[PDB]
């Protein structure tokens, strides 16, 4: 009775030797385990042309990792990549399995939770990402292999300082991600940003009564802000830009992946 939705490229690297069956196997497992009418499998084709075209430096510090590898490093990551690739052709055959040059993975999740979410029992997420949070609700949780861990809405302060998805958003936002090279506002780490959402609202809501009172260096900071937390929340707001994000390749990429996740679902 439930919809699980398997961020594919992120289960990948639990195998990082072919391992499509293993990996279609592993799949198999979860989906019994969390009674699965409807598996659906993404995986990450490209970089993402929507984050992109808004921080051209977005996952710049994976770029540069990835361009210092050797020859002989490379090769080895390559063979990886040709592995997965087998394990997506194999778990084709089985389950609904999907991929679009430019999208990320966690933009197609997002819009398949609103597309059909309300058609399901329960909606599980299979992801080793915090990002893939910003999707939580009453009918949607997240388990990670790396943490062991089921991650649920009414949990969000245990395991992300903040109350509850919209908070979520908005202390990325704030705080940025350093994993992706994304800027955050000095001086400002959870409990601050905490702080700041209780008593001034969401980012929009922050953004619209800049210059905020305050003497300390953390709010001059946000003060001077503007920009960087508008186009942060462009970023980081998963579930508002999830079809904007897949649009950027091509209005008919969205209508095609549309009809057939329509297809799925019923
Ligand atoms: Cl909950
Ligand atoms: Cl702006
Ligand atoms: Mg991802
Ligand atoms: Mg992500
Ligand atoms: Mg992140």
């Amino acid at each position: 009775r439930n919809l699980m939705i398997v961020d594919g490229t992120n289960l990948g690297f639990r195998f990082k030797k072919p391992f499509a069956s293993s990996y279609v196997s592993t799949i198999q497992s979860l989906a019994k385990s969390y009674s699965a009418r409807t598996t659906i499998v993404l995986g990450d084709k490209g970089k993402s042309v929507f984050r992109l075209e808004h921080l051209p430096e977005y996952k710049g510090n994976r770029d540069e990792k990835y361009a210092q590898r050797t020859e002989e490093e490379k090769a080895l990551d390559e063979q990886f990549f040709e592995y997965l690739k087998d394990a997506f052709e194999l778990c084709k055959t089985t389950f609904p399995t999907f991929t679009i040059r430019g999208v990320e993975a966690d933009d197609m999740a997002a819009y398949i939770v609103k597309l059909i979410g309300h058609l399901y029992d329960h909606v599980w997420l299979i992801s080793t990402d915090g990002d893939w949070d910003t999707l939580l609700t009453d009918k949607v949780s997240r388990f990670s292999f790396t943490t062991r861990r089921e991650y649920h809405l009414r949990d969000m302060y245990e395991h992300h300082n903040v109350d509850d998805v919209e908070q979520f958003i908005s202390l990325k936002a704030i705080m940025g991600d350093l994993g992706d090279n994304i800027r955050g506002v000095e001086g400002i780490g959870a409990k601050r940003g905490y702080n700041i959402i209780r008593e001034f609202g969401n980012v929009l809501d922050i953004i619209d009564q800049l210059p905020l009172p305050g003497k300390q260096k953390y709010i001059q900071n946000l003060n001077a802000s503007e920009e960087l937390l508008f186009r942060n929340l462009i970023l980081v707001d998963l579930p508002t830009y999830c079809v904007d994000a897949i649009a950027a390749v091509g209005q008919d990429v969205l209508d095609k992946f549309t009809k057939d996740i329509l297809e799925i679902a019923e």
